[PDB]
């Protein structure tokens, strides 16, 4: 990828918290989101992302290495984080649009799955909303963790699929907090007993069926993103 000189970056306003995210411009031209900061792990993260090209995965302009704190320079996504966007635009969403959002994410995730990339932190807060409400996965939390993850630390694309199910719930609930007021231990025990998040009003029976398939106890009973994508698309086509 391209190396970016600090002089080429204009930091306009802080927009995110964690490192930090700033609204800015590169070369007095492109609107960018600048993410300031382990330095080597921070850079490698960018290196991985710059070689993964998909319409539903966020893209970088480059890396600014010269001056501490080092930063990553991303494309600007006008509607920000999905979690935030869902909450602010609550009441304006048709079910079809919410399903479309899930499809966008599923597309990105199927590409990552094929590339043998586990996200490990897939959630609406780690998705971004751009031009014409296109959703992109970014940055590629027990409430999003599968049973084999919170118990055995057993990650796979199938554990991402569980996370995606929770993301679907976030989307169809229009940005509600999953398992609100519940402690980590309460989430673990409830899910292990068989508790699943309720069906949001905007989620059809068909959509909820898919959520529950993402929430199967055994990873092998969950669909891969590649197949999940077609299941989601089929519901859209059915009407
Ligand atoms: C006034 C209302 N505002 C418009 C949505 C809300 C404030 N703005 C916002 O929250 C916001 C906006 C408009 N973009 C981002 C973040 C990113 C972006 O654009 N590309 C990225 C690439 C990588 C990444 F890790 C974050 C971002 C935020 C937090």
């Amino acid at each position: 990828g391209s190396v970016i000189d600090p002089s080429e970056l204009t930091f306009v306003q802080e927009i995110g918290s964690g490192g930090l995210v700033h609204l800015g411009y590169w070369l007095n031209k492109d609107k960018v989101a600048i993410k300031t900061i382990s330095e080597e792990d921070f850079i490698e993260e960018a290196e991985v992302m710059m070689k993964l090209s998909h319409p539903k995965l966020v893209q970088l302009y480059g890396v600014c290495l010269e001056q501490a704190p080092i930063c990553l320079v991303f494309e600007f996504m006008e509607h920000g984080c999905l979690s935030d966007y869902l909450r602010t635009q609550r009441g304006l969403f048709a079910a079809e649009t919410l399903l479309g959002m899930c499809l966008d994410v599923c597309e990105g995730m199927a590409y990552l799955e094929e590339a043998s990339v586990i996200h490990r932190d897939l959630a609406a807060r780690n998705c971004l909303v751009g031009e014409n409400q296109v959703i992109k996965v970014s940055d590629f939390p027990v409430k999003w963790a599968s049973p084999e993850v919170f118990s055995f630390s057993r990650y796979s694309s199938k554990s991402d699929v569980w996370s995606f199910g929770v993301l679907m719930w976030e989307v169809f609930s229009e940005g509600k907090i999953p398992y609100e007021n519940r402690s980590n231990s309460e989430v673990v025990e409830d899910i292990s007993t068989g508790f699943r998040l309720y069906k949001p009003r905007l989620a059809s029976t068909h959509v909820y069926q898919i959520m529950n398939h993402c929430w199967k106890e055994r990873p092998e009973d969950r669909p891969a993103f590649s197949r999940l994508l077609r299941q989601l698309a089929a519901i859209a086509a059915s009407g």
